[PDB]
């Protein structure tokens, strides 16, 4: 649960993943990949990946990357009235891709890292205060959809 002036916050910091969706999406993937190895075995079309420079040279991975924070950035939109958009990501994450949990509290803090790393002074304690917040009931909704699944 945020209040209007952390979803305000939210929606500030989402401005600058805006201006360049594509690096963002890049440097939040391979932060996960290189950071969290056994990530990148749940994608069989980048498994080849051995090397940081092959997984920055990859225009494909690029790609997954602004298909990720497209839907990120929709549900965030939301400000918690995420049901529609949230349930199908759940879904598919749980059934098909079999993502656990722990692997989106990984990329959650992921984005954290990337946004201090790319706006270094300009995320302030506030910011990350929110964002940290919206990550959190993100995951913790999907969650609930992953109990009753009875997906581990
Ligand atoms: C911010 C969290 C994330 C968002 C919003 C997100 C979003 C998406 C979307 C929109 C798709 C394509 C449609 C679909 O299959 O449902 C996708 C595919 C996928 N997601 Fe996620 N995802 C997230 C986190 C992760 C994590 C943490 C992993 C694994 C470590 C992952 C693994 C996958 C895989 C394996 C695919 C299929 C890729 C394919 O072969 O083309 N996702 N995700």
């Amino acid at each position: 649960g945020l209040s209007d002036g952390e979803w305000q916050q939210v929606l500030n910091v989402w401005g600058k993943v805006e201006a360049d969706i594509a690096g963002h999406g890049q440097e939040v993937l391979i932060r996960l990949f290189t950071g969290h190895p056994e990530t990148l075995e749940k994608f069989d079309k980048f498994k080849h990946l051995k090397t940081e420079a092959e997984m920055k040279a990859s225009e494909d991975l690029k790609k997954h990357g602004t298909v990720v924070l497209t839907a990120l950035g929709g549900i965030l939109k939301k400000k918690g009235h995420h049901e529609a958009e949230l349930k199908p990501l759940a879904q598919s994450h749980a059934t098909k891709h079999k993502i656990p949990i722990k692997y989106l509290e990984f990329i959650s803090d992921a984005i954290i890292h990337v946004l201090h790393s790319k706006h270094p002074g300009d995320f302030g304690a506030d910011a990350q205060g929110a964002m940290t917040k919206a990550l959190e009931l993100f995951r913790n909704d999907i969650a609930a959809k992953y109990k009753e699944l009875g997906f581990q």
